[PDB]
């Protein structure tokens, strides 16, 4: 078997109805967009990546354009030899860099999931076929418009909330500290992703103040290039600290970081950092160092999908992202992935990453597309 | 000041006969594409400032898409207060990240220096009005080709030369070697960029061997992300070691790379790390530090510009990088940036960044273009 | 997907008539055992795996009855969740430790790659379909045995050799020296294995002559645990030292080498470390700490195949480690993986390992089996 | 001397009808093996050493199978030569290592001891003839039962009782929480064995826990092998972080982590780590960087008895490791190491390790068996 690359299709969409979420305060309202890589071979078999995109004012013509640049030479290599692939689109010249090719890698695992006949989780290796879940939020202007969410949430059946805030010290205090006093006995546990935008002091105390009361982490204190912020958040208080998940993406940077005891765990997105090979390679590293990697699984059914099989594969993640409400982000998929009562989501029933979808759906939702074929 | 943006236009140009400039060997043939950003204020004052692409297959739309998401907030945007505007290029989301945003920092102080009616390097310092250059050459499929381009360049003037080979360690030992032979004795100092392609062990073999006949330096001699044989290199050579200067971009990286041992220089291009606004400050960091930063200026004339000011304006930089032949980044431009027989480049005539370019001939090229008012 | 394992087979298998391989100087002749596991899923399917013993006076029964422990808990479960079956058997408690579990981890990877229709290079990952091999040679009692037998491998294809030597610094060099001069401009790549019998003062001396001559590698210069040491020979000379591969089998442990400066690179069996689950996890760990994992596959066709596999998978290991003449250790095996006449290993064509055993020949050269069952 | 060993004997023994003691959680009950070595020597003497196994399922012949590969080069060899044998050992290639090799060790001080005319304790120092010692306790389902068990120990007279818990932080903070409310006040001393199953969070929490009530110690928080973690409890807390002891077991991995920081003592069995020419340097690079070596003696009175000796002839050393109750674990002995009413435990009367053996009952038990002999 030399499989065979014989067309790829390349779709940028999203939604005009859907709502824009910007999760940090005074910042102009986010459009997001999904960038699919939809691969074929001449056996007829095809598979599928997908890693999202937030903009300002239009939606995002980026990576696609940068997809395009890069996929020609797709063109009659072999989507199974998975490694030689990953290393020939590290060659591939762009400012796309390795978002823009993690949709190639994902898609070409997707292929290997299918005509194995399992899914992914297996391939890598499965630890478990399901896996709890936290919600991340939206942003609300209000303080009490989070409890009538949050309700929702437990409600739904979710054990643990990650807030998106204002990402403003102040603001953020006033939101955390009254989740406490209302949630503080529930039993569900808490996260705060504050976009890397406080000072390293805002970043203590609010880091102080949620070890205090036992939340679970705190995601992007500062700029993810501070380091030595990082480290002496680590060695000063027992809060599990995490990045903000798109900025160090390489394996060294990562071996570096946990070297150095700036992260409380590794925080990696498989449609960012170069698709499952690499994605699956930091779960490895993050066990060498006795720490977990919590997953970004935060995007369309696709980018949750890549990231959920990578995590059920090994131990050593306690999360997956979800975004609730989910409907936004099932734009054309005939696949959902969604929390049941217990708190829990399960592996698709499909093989490889065991996400079907709606292909006329994505041609009209779709505001750019392209078309490489042998003729 | 009442001072804002009233227009904002962006090109991406290219000449679709101009030669490909393939670095290692196999790389397919690159196409250049001219990412300019033209911005005009309401007093009718112009700013110029543009980053290059490197692809396969097409000539680059992808910085003039993240481009686009981008400007829309520049108008009504005060273009002389360039850190605010620095400040808030940074909230922009694009995966288009630092390159693309920094052809704006840039033409927001071209227009500062007109309005001020000085040169760039002036508004930042003021060292000195011309630099030695070193020119950065083609790749050549044999290694008798070098010679008589190299001789070509002893004659024009230049007193440094830095050598894109193949990127293969045994390829690049009988050009190196070759060199050496000959020109060893010129004067001549020899660079050379690997494109981080080699393996730790190569890397080494050659930085010594580099060290021993004196080369100027060796430049992205491994992934920049690979710190340890970094620090190797340069803990067990006196060779001056430089990254490949696009990866490790913002100033928190450079600060830590020199705090730890990684880099005998900072590899910038204001065009890529955020613009003059940031260049500018890598090259004090670099000081403190003392050391220099080198300015990755390869690139057409205004990516040439907006280093060679910053470049003027502090001591701590050696040369200024001279793509050569000229030719091919000089497309549309009525400014040229060139070597003289003494082998220095000077400040170009003129406020700001000093350049003009011809807006018919750009359009003419220009395969994408976007126009914003309001 | 309810899939179960309905029996287990053991077998501890050997040969009379075999040619003892001691490595070190004047230790008793070694005496070498396959300890085999074969799984059955409830579909008929088999899983195949395998580790090795070398041991003295008799035949090794300690790992097999290790085994015995452990297996019959494997009925019943789910051979495809590689990673529970490797989380499981870590907290199983054998004084056999991981080299008497990496066995079973590999026969359940080789039916989930045999349930796919696939060779297991491509379920994790799918780098090459071939690797460039060393003949790692036995140990002749006079220095000028080893000159036939190099020229046999020469003459086979090899373009590199692990040389066994005495273990003893002061016959080693009389080793090292006289091959040196015979094989020096031949282009063959040649290693050095010397177990860890060296004092601190002799490897140094070796590794810098070795460095000198462009030696490949140095393997087990000292105690695995003489950490200090390690740091020394690869902070003081730009040779590729390596460890035994036998005693710093976890995780953290290679994790911990690879960042104290320890390892030039890292040394694994699949069949020591816990199996291909944990294999697979050390070559990314490696590539992180942008280094190779040069795999340990001297042993049984089905040591061999699970190493091989593993390699092909990921990019960075140079070399696949082939015991020279093959026929030993091709024992009760349909299977046969040799070096081509360009030096070259290959993938078998089957899935999953790809290795058929003659389970006749092993039951007859079985002396020591067990079999459990539902 | 002309000593040279004539003949020795292996041994495998075990009873069924003894109570298995499992000390993790869900892991099934753990049969235990005794693993012995009879040297003797050409004038008559006699030599005894031992290490236990744990196994499930069946008895273990691993060990006995290992030593069987390893002793026939014993003929000929001389005892009293101890460290050129320990030497002769380190050589002998076996899976079984280490733990395999140290009762042959043992066996040859015996020897020495008796030609002597000494107690082994007398042969490597003298501190002093009898150390306090702590009761290590079973496994209970329940926390209820741990009341009875604790209210008999501090009858019997033990000063301090090492908890074995679940080795699951939920279930061991209602055990210890409890122990503290009943017992805080009675001057017993409590420490807490979590065989590195903890995540590095709950270690955190734990020992944090055990510091404020000033509990002893607490052994094998994590993983011995997750060197940051140990680093960062023993350094962010005045409790006594102890490992495992089974993992970490040569000289210079000893000196390593003494010398980064990972422990606040050193675990060693001389059963384990290569006989008691191991344990006894053990002991001396201990006091070289001002700790204690707090001996693992759990086992039969050969494993107890050869760890007691060390102990008793330095002075770096707190506690013995009786577990309670002894009947067990005295299989076949016709001594009897047991803790006064005082709560000190006293060297053995006799030569060598002081401990005989009834032949009967071992041969009675032994499920497997082995001689070697001259001619």
């Amino acid at each position: 078997e030399d499989c065979r690359i014989s067309r790829v299709e390349l779709y940028a969409l999203a939604d005009e109805n859907a709502p824009p979420i910007p999760w940090a305060d005074n910042q102009e309202p986010l459009l997001y967009t999904n960038n699919i890589v939809r691969l074929f071979t001449e056996d007829g078999t095809e598979g599928l990546g997908a890693t999202m995109s937030y903009t300002e004012n239009f939606f995002d013509r980026c990576i696609i354009e940068s997809l395009r640049t890069i996929v020609p030479g797709l063109i009659g290599k072999n989507p199974l030899m998975t490694q030689e692939l990953n290393n020939w689109l590290g060659a591939r010249c762009t400012w796309g860099g390795l978002p823009a090719k993690s949709p190639i890698d994902i898609a070409a695992w997707d292929i290997k999931g299918k005509k194995a006949g399992m899914p992914l989780y297996m391939l890598l290796g499965g630890a478990r076929t399901k896996i709890k879940s936290y919600a991340s939020t939206p942003m609300f202007d209000t303080v009490e418009e989070y409890f009538p969410y949050i309700d929702d949430c437990i409600e739904h059946g979710f054990t643990a909330i990650k807030l998106h805030c204002y990402c403003v010290y102040d603001k953020d205090v006033a939101l955390v500290e009254a989740v406490e006093a209302k949630y503080g006995t529930s039993g569900i546990r808490f996260m705060l992703d504050t976009a890397g935008f406080y000072t390293p002091e805002q970043a203590m105390k609010m880091a102080k103040w949620m070890e205090r009361h036992n939340w679970e982490w705190l995601e992007a204190p500062v700029s993810d290039y501070d380091f030595k912020t990082y480290q002496r958040l680590v060695a000063n208080t027992d809060l599990e600290i995490s990045s903000h998940g798109n900025c160090l993406l390489t394996l060294q940077e990562v071996t570096h970081a946990l070297s150095t005891g700036m992260w409380s765990d590794v925080r990696q997105d498989a449609t960012v950092c170069g698709g499952i090979t690499q994605l699956n390679k930091c779960f490895a590293i993050a066990a060498g160092h006795s720490k977990n990697l919590e997953i970004q699984s935060m995007g369309y059914t696709l980018t949750q999908a890549a990231n959920l099989h990578v995590a059920l594969a090994h131990d050593n993640c306690n999360f997956f992202e979800q975004f609730y409400p989910y409907e936004a982000f099932e734009l054309a998929s005939k696949t959902q992935i969604r929390t049941d009562k217990e708190g829990y989501v399960h592996a698709p029933a499909g093989n490889g990453l065991g996400v079907e979808m709606d292909w006329d759906a994505v041609k009209e939702a779709s505001f750019a597309s392209y078309v490489f074929e042998e003729g």
